């Protein structure tokens, strides 16, 4: 009934000389399947879609849908601060052939929560396609309240919400709103996952399964079957320190491009990171997987 | 001898009559700015509400203003987004349209680091060889212009000004100490801060309330630059400040536009307007002010 459960991967864009490099994306969404992603998630935060144009994130959702084939769920970030462009570009997701969409608030502009509910469901009618709700304050300066999340959870293609908020009050506040039977959390924080499952969360959206998913999804799985994961996740943990060193994607693409997805670019305003800083994080991934 | 201008320029909003550009209310809206002492119009900004703009609409908007105004007072575009090239491209084409100036926010959404923000607003200046405002408002991007950032991008010979929404006195006083004032512009972003932001050294103010009020606010402007105290002097406009925060701008402000005929009271999706009776009470705050 939910999207998927487990770990979804908010999926890099490979570039090559600031080129989408198509064949890297195959490779890499090869990779995530074959090492157990539950879902890709395309055109994400992570993705740089704010500085992908148009064609780019048609070509690159093509791609994954004609290769993923139903495998997993293929959910298209598809969502702005402007109703009618998001509108659009969901129907377009939608026409591609992607198993549902993720929509940001706004973010700039903002709104007010009643402007919220009116955007969300003004998308969500229009496309009549499962909706991931995405909420991120650090990036957004606003959110979802929890009241808000339970009118929004009543429309019947409104489905889940990527939580960000890194908030186990709110949380704890939302549960108490939804039916989790139909509407499912997932954290949009990789470091807060222990704490996540242990109260009740259907599962993850990734920066770091991009290139653990294998590990990051096995976490999941054990905590489900009943095992305690607090100590089991501090490696992991170790990485995503390693991680924080600067604003995402621009670590994990050192990462991504380490492991032969595209070459180590990211499109401004976001810079790589200096050598010194990608040594020590390349470096820091070896030690995980030593 | 050599800002852009000085005192307060107005964050033009964008007037709609079913959900179309009015470009009759628009050129009305202009004249009556200009008229009124207005000493800059900053189009397509954030008061615009520009995320719902077509590309079309804008370079349709700041080709009218252009015109109208008639070089009679700066003509600042705001061309910058969280894209570089997009920002690079918009940019190329305000100046082709004959703008005086660009006004550049910081990244928003993606953000980047202090490194990469350099980066960002050296290309598009690199590129479009037009003065240059830089505009940073944290409430909305989650980021920062560093004062030593802003050091930096001031000795680009195109960046020129910097519209400081931060609403920090102790950022100000971090700017004014590695900026010079005199060739590098500050101009308040926040409407209410303008009596300390001007007796601090400030160059002026760019104004979401001088849409409707433009005449009072300037005078308020002149009034300190003659040596008068206006800390009193500014209250009755605070208390129309007080109002008008009911709200996130520029969704009331767009409540008093429209009641002065300058479109109908709209605002695109994810924007809505006022209920009726806050649309009211605004608006009777205002004549209120008026009286």
């Amino acid at each position: 009934t939910h999207l998927f459960e487990g770990v979804g991967v908010a999926l890099t864009t490979p570039f090559t000389n600031n080129k989408v490099n198509i064949e890297a994306l195959k490779t890499h969404v090869n990779f995530l399947l074959e090492n157990n992603a539950q879902a890709i998630i395309v055109n994400g935060t992570t993705a740089e879609s704010p500085t992908l144009t148009t064609d780019e994130k048609e070509r690159i959702l093509k791609t994954v849908i004609d290769l993923v084939d139903k495998r997993v769920p293929v959910i298209a970030g598809t969502g702005t601060n402007d109703t009618e462009k998001s509108i659009q570009a969901s129907i377009q997701a939608k026409a591609l052939g992607a198993d549902a969409i993720m929509l940001i608030t706004p973010y700039y502009n903002k709104t007010n929560q009643r402007g919220l509910v009116k955007h969300f469901e003004a998308i969500a009618d229009a496309v009549k396609l499962p909706v991931v709700l995405y909420n991120v304050p650090s990036r957004t300066n606003m959110t979802i309240e929890p009241e808000t999340v339970e009118i929004l959870s009543q429309h019947p293609y409104i489905v889940a919400l990527k939580d960000a908020t890194n908030d186990f009050e709110y949380l704890e506040e939302v549960k108490k709103r939804i039916d989790t039977n139909s509407f499912a959390l997932y954290s949009g924080n990789d470091d807060n996952v222990v704490e996540y499952y242990q109260r009740g969360g259907q599962g993850v959206i990734s920066v770091i399964a991009n290139v653990i998913p294998k590990e990051f999804q096995a976490l999941y799985d054990a905590q489900q079957s009943g095992l305690d994961i607090q100590d089991q996740f501090k490696p992991i943990g170790t990485l995503l320190s390693a991680l924080s060193v600067d604003i995402n994607p621009i670590p994990i693409k050192a990462l991504t491009s380490y492991l032969g997805f595209g070459n180590y670019e990211l499109r401004l305003p976001l810079v790589s990171l200096e050598d010194t800083d990608t040594k020590v994080l390349r470096e820091t991934y070896d030690t995980f997987k030593a």
